């Protein structure tokens, strides 16, 4: 999948995860909303009653072309309050690298650190630990009065500072495609 010969693409996939309500869509429809219209394909919304699923591909204009090869990032996210594990599993398939989302609010701190114990159990199930694949942590919500510091929250989802972390206000577009860019660097920097 990752190689198309045909098109001429090389294609990664990034998940963007985190609690329910953190901002993984807002960052979605900003990035999505920048693409040019030749540059994106359609944007896919999966819902039953229990489940949801959120996803679209795009073709940077920041990388460039190896062997007439462009590059294609495929974004993908479980968006809003989950109620099974099922499609935070399935979501992990094939990932290159993930943006975690963490929330600001201080009554959103468990589920921050509940979060992150999910997306270790669910790469486990991939034979994946969290040093294989890039992970940056989004703060987002910088804006909101009762705001934690990022430290706290780095605190609770990354405690050995291990991976990078960047600060948003996913509703104005701030940290959302510096943590992308970011996110990128990690996943091609593998590839050379
Ligand atoms: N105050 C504030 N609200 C945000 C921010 N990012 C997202 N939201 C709001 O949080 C709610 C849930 O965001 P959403 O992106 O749907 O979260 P998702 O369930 O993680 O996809 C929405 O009403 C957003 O407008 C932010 O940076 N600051």
């Amino acid at each position: 999948s990752t190689i198309n010969f045909a098109n001429r693409e090389i294609n990664f996939k990034i998940v963007y995860y985190g609690p329910g309500l953190s901002g993984k869509t807002t960052n979605l429809k900003w990035i999505y909303s920048k693409v040019p219209e030749g540059r994106k394909g359609e944007m896919v919304s999966l819902a039953t009653e229990d489940e949801r699923t959120l996803f679209f591909d795009f073709l940077p204009l920041d990388i460039g072309e190896v062997k007439g090869f462009k590059t294609r990032f495929h974004l993908y996210t479980v968006p809003g309050q989950v109620f099974y594990n099922a499609s935070r599993k399935l979501i992990l398939r094939g990932v290159d690298g993930i943006v975690f989302v963490a929330d600001s609010a201080p009554n959103r701190l468990r589920a921050n650190a509940e979060s992150m114990r999910n997306m270790r159990e669910n790469l486990a199930e991939y034979g994946l630990t969290l040093d294989d694949v890039p992970i940056v942590i989004q703060v987002n919500k910088r804006d909101l009065p009762d705001a934690l510091p990022v430290e706290m929250v780095r605190a609770v989802v990354d405690p050995e500072g291990k991976f990078p972390v960047l600060e948003a206000v996913a509703t104005e577009g701030k940290g959302v495609f510096e943590t992308l860019k970011e996110v990128s660097r990690l996943v091609l920097a593998r590839v050379a």
